[PDB]
């Protein structure tokens, strides 16, 4: 169908959850969905489709970096007609305003990537989510009692930064954490008139060097699935 | 006191509305506020303090362009301790889904300025508003029965654009109008850890219409004004 | 007949003296012109026409920053058929070749703005004044006894710079002072085949923080005004 | 022992083969390698150590994109002591000098990414492979009677290009095909004083539209698999 | 003495005339100077010292390109104590405001080089001549009956341009001709606090296609030479 | 015949040996070629045809800097039918893998010039030599017993650099030495479907600061010549 997704047309529901790690996505399908039938597995990048509280939901891994995320989100919108893309995952905090376990809602995605300048006249595309999803995440959060931290994130092309000295500046300008796909996902979705949002769970503070225990991490990530699926319904 | 504002300490309330045009500021003061007082007039750039429905609120002009907007917003925060800034200005429409007098909430402000690359390590800063202010706008506008179209704007260094052939690309990327200040307001309020939000009344249609007169740019936007005043109550 | 000027064509003489501050424009009309009449006042941005030594001269405020200056200058030329633009204003000395009270003629205007790159093929536009005007400044300064300093200025998008460590380099390359509109005035007049020249008064030192007494501030600005009007008689 | 690789130190041979798809990596292990064990599997990104004609060969998938490829290559070098990195994979031809089933050796990787400007002082990093490895590809191919195509490639952040009009210019400048990783691999190997080369098989022509992705793939994929192991032998 | 000049110290007079062609420089020496004497000859790049109407001047060849020009101008200033640098040469006209046989004074040199952004903070350096030298050139041409055309030149890295379709836009922004060194000569002079000026003779019109007959070419150059020599007198 | 080359069509063999100093070109002709004929001399830029071991070979000087180089290389290929170009000269070493007397072969030429961004879509053009020439050089080296050092070089627009603090980082990324033309040679050849390669001999090491003597300089250079003529034998 498309070189990166194995599914037949109609295998995806119009709402889809996204993570870079497919084994993470396979863990969502099992612990949380009912029917759940693996629908794609090109390059071992798995996606699922199943039911949560009787409502249909799809899941899909997108890999690491803006370019990889862009590839999958583009095919999900144009070929599989996904209408809402809710990204979840881990991010390293850089701000004193957040700490371990927090869930960060990204109202904007800064970037050191060139992709949006190629996309957008060599100007500064402000990469933002769809507002009603952000609204929905806020409401669903409060309904569950989750202190949702809301700010920007910085999407970088480097996992191992060459500019760690710049983390303090990014925090000053209201970036609560660093990750690597939100700006690509946000730009792809504005390109293709789809509804996207990124949520991030704080498991490592790049500044206070604090970190959790591998069971607190599966604990925390579990607390994020619930909000993501409760808000897809 | 500062080079651009001559108000006493404590003159400005912690909540302030902004327009580029100090005469629209004076118009709101005279027409909407009780006990209105002019508190600053440097360079003829008026600001005012008064009460709206029993509660104190300030109004300040900020001139035209990111540079000028940044000057006033920096001083409002650092010297005058203003904590919430709400811009209610004019813009030019670029999609057909918005009309001559429509109100836009800018969830993001793209730009062709170099100012954000200067502040932000030559990377792409996603200039964005405070989310809680976004929420307050959306719900109050719904409460009040005012149509509030929500999306990105593009903040340009140019009123008379050299890139009119790109309006459609911009509109495709969820930019509902063009103005000249949102990105600076947003960037400065991120730098100084303050809450900012931009609302926009269409005053020109860059495609399928013409333009309001100078007098019309002052008096034709009372719904925006009232949305703003009601948000700060 | 434009959104930022409510004068009629013909109201502006073909040579206009420009200042960022419209109250300063008001002072000049009152003190130095005969028969001065306010001709525009949108956004409180005053402009006047009157006479000096029997010669018709217009005054117009242009606000702060290249974007604001570009707007007014574009409208003055394209609608109001102004052919000679002579800008005065204050500047912050960065170089040892000048001291407080000096009048600087800017033969070059560097910038941190992206506008000239947008205007000019993404290359480096050398923004420069009209040479005939520059000869008129020089011969008039000689007649009047003014020791006219000549060099480049740097036109910044920031009043509160994020690059103060750079002022020595800037000064090394023959930048005598920092201001905020020169590059935009020069570039707009090159685009539109008009004659333009910027003169600046050194009111304080960005590098020593020494500043002019209020009395010295008015006196040096008056000297500059007299030079401009004499230039245009 | 690294965020993205499961193996134990000493599990990787110093020579390693790389493909974006871990399923082609897994393929080579079970069709070409003697005594093949799965040394890593984080995020379903598999790696293998085995013997080929008795000699020590490792295999590792690097994901899709410059940022995905950079993470892995960085960890293989800096942690698992890999010294020679031979990437093989697919590309879309854009040059008339090559057709499908052709194999391309990238003497240079050009890029639309910003990562190398960020690595390399905002200048033009000419991302090249190690000449030794390139000498061994030309000799091995000549021995195996493989008609090797030798020129630059273009490493893009976009699989779905927004600049398809640019393909003729790249061709004229000796760019034989487009892929998404070589410029990252090459700069990461340059940063880390390692040896890398990239090899490319034409699976589709982007200009002439011709395509070969259902059966003739693994026919010529295997022809490139043999070249790679034979030059590592 | 320096890598590119082998004059002895004191061999160069503080006023030096420049050209890209060492043989045109030789032409000026033989035919206009008394007590003429070749003083340097590294790389076949000649420089001379002689006397014109009792006043000693020097001539130097500088090559083609900003890179080349910068090298010789840096050494001329820092080692051979040269204070005043006057480049004369040809240029291809692009503006209808200039015709064949016109001499152009470049009050600004725009550029497509990156050298000035490298020197200047990644900002825009408006490269300009020394005003007092420009003034002297105007005074001399007026004495000599020469109508000096004054405006900008565009100094390009390309003789065979890839952007000829842009010449109209350049001409519109007051660029009168295209050459190759002026922006470098101006930036070096500003960096090193020396007085420079570039004069320009029009032997070809890049768009009208008008051209001088080779016998008009010597006539034409000779007018510039006398002007240039007359103003160092 | 071209504005910069004085030869007739067919005055060049299709293999040319390039150096920036035309006096080193002429030195080569006297001491190494049989019956060398001077075939051009415009701008004192000498070129020659001659024989070496019964083989027709050409020599051409090209000046300093990418801009000068690109001029001559373009005319050589487009007008004078040169298909193979080999550049030799000095270069200042920066990497601790090379030392005095070493000969470096450039498999990539990085740069701080904008010329390749202009040529190549504001992206990164990996400026690389032709592979057959690089093999022929490597093989000729082995037969002559020369220890060919192989890596990137950095072509700068500056002889007197403003980023000497950056040289270590260049070395780290496999940049062996700095020169001033290689990136322009390679880019023009890639533009014009021609084959080119650069080799440079280390005279000075810009890091540790050691320098050959002008008798050691002559022998060291003679050694490179013999290499270059032998590969074009
Ligand atoms: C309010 N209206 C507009 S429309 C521009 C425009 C309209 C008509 C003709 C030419 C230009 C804006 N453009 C940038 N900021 C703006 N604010």
């Amino acid at each position: 169908m498309t070189p990166h997704i194995n599914a037949k047309i109609g295998d995806f529901y119009p709402q889809c959850l996204l993570c870079g790690d497919p084994l993470r996505v396979s863990y969502i399908a099992k612990k949380f969905l009912q029917d759940a039938k693996e629908i794609t597995n090109v390059r071992n990048m798995l996606g699922f489709s199943g039911k949560y509280k009787g409502r249909g939901i799809s899941l899909m891994g997108h890999g690491m970096g803006i370019a990889s995320c862009t590839i999958y989100v583009t095919e999900l919108i144009k070929t599989y007609q996904v209408k809402e893309l809710l990204r979840i995952g881990t991010c390293g905090a850089i701000s004193p305003k957040v700490g371990l376990k927090d869930i960060i809602m990204a109202t904007g995605a800064s970037t050191d990537s060139k992709t949006n300048r190629v996309r957008f006249l060599n100007h500064d595309l402000s990469a933002t989510p769809d507002f009603e999803l952000s609204l929905r995440a806020y409401q669903t959060a409060k309904r569950l009692g989750i202190d949702l931290k809301v700010g920007n994130v910085f999407s970088s092309d480097f996992f191992y930064s060459f500019e760690t000295h710049a983390f303090d500046l990014m925090a000053k300008y209201n970036h609560l954490a660093i990750e690597m796909e939100a700006a690509g996902l946000y730009a792809t979705a504005m390109e293709l008139n789809a509804k996207a949002l990124c949520l991030c769970s704080v498991s490592d503070h790049l500044i206070t060097k604090e970190a959790l225990s591998p069971k607190e991490r599966v604990e925390s990530f579990d607390n994020m699935i619930i909000l993501a699926l409760e808000m897809m319904s």
